[PDB]
């Protein structure tokens, strides 16, 4: 019911701002390299969601959000954070510099209660995703809640082989442009191709989305493997799974299907559209995959091609919310 934010990037400003409109998260901190005055400009101000849709101001180095004042910190040193001073449960980690356990470990030290990572794990730390394996959760004190590509691939695969059985799979996701990426040609040693300009070319790249969902579902494991494409495009990206299926099903069968667990037991998690849309019309949606009937494909019965929808912002930061109401109950 209380949460402390460390690091202010897109993932955490998104994460604040969907914790405004519930009743059950009551953000108090926040941490980042940044001032308070430029945190609030950040916050008011945003080039892909638009405005802030409540008020800002900045009292005493302490941000005023909606009347309730919010504890900002600077410090790099995640033990003196004092956590236990505002007393914060859970402490949601979006530096991406702490995605192992024994740096996570210092946030407990300061006095939360739980750490959820706005991150695939790089170590061992359980990884969790809705609709896929959260009814898994054992009660742990660190935890992930993968990647945001992972978030959309799951839910669907876990439809797909419950009602038809997946032999293998390949995906690849169209992905729209990040903040690891360049305006113009420049040095990225980790990733030659991820320092060309984004604004510019198609890039491809790896990702881990494809097997860390073999780790979530066990029963897909080392059955898909992945690769993405960047595209000079601010937000919104889609995902495209090939797969063989054990049962034969035609492609009817297989709407009818994701038509019935978006509906069913995923609502919210997964969506489902017959229309003529393109990716600005899921900007801000809340569901982390929407099956896209009228472009998926079909070569026979046991062949297909399906398509999928995913703000790669919004959606992953509703479910890190979800997720942190659920190692609390
Ligand atoms: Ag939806
Ligand atoms: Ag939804």
């Amino acid at each position: 019911i209380k949460v402390g934010i460390n690091g202010f990037g897109r993932i955490g400003r998104i994460v604040f701002r969907a914790a405004q409109k519930r009743s059950d998260i009551e953000i108090v901190a926040i941490n980042d390299l940044l001032d308070a005055d430029y945190m609030a400009y950040m916050l008011k101000y945003d080039s892909t969601h638009g405005r802030f849709d409540g008020t800002v101001e900045v009292k005493d180095g302490h941000l005023i959000v909606n009347g309730k004042k919010i504890r900002v910190t600077a410090e790099r040193g995640p033990a003196n954070l004092k956590w236990d001073e505002v007393g914060v449960d859970v402490v949601a980690e979006a530096t991406g510099l702490f995605l192992t356990d024994e740096t996570a470990r210092k946030h407990i030290t300061a006095g939360a209660k739980k750490v959820v990572m706005t991150g695939p794990s790089k170590d061992n730390t359980p990884m969790f995703v809705k609709g896929a394996n959260f009814d898994k959760y054992a009660g742990q004190d660190i935890v992930s809640n993968a990647s945001c590509t992972t978030n959309c691939l799951a839910p669907l695969a876990k439809v797909i082989n419950d009602n038809f059985g997946i032999i293998e799979g390949l995906m690849t996701t169209v992905h729209a442009t990040t903040a690891t990426q360049k305006t113009v040609d420049g040095p990225s040693h980790k990733d030659w191709r991820g320092g060309r300009g984004a604004s510019q070319n198609i890039i491809p790249s790896s990702t881990g989305a494809a097997k860390a969902v073999g780790k979530v579902l066990p029963e897909l494991n080392g059955k898909l493997t992945g690769m993405a494409f960047r595209v000079p495009t601010p937000n919104v990206s889609v995902v495209d799974l090939t797969v063989r299926l054990e049962k034969a099903a035609t492609y009817e069968q297989i709407k009818a299907a994701v038509k019935a667990a978006a509906e069913g037991e995923m609502k919210g998690v997964l969506g489902y559209t017959e229309d003529d849309v393109v990716s600005t019309d899921f900007n801000g949606e809340v569901c982390t995959s929407v099956f896209d009937a009228k472009a998926g494909i079909a070569l026979n019965d046991n062949f297909v091609k399906l398509v999928s929808w995913y703000d790669n912002e919004t959606g992953y930061s509703n479910k890190v919310l979800d997720l942190i109401a659920h190692i609390s109950k």
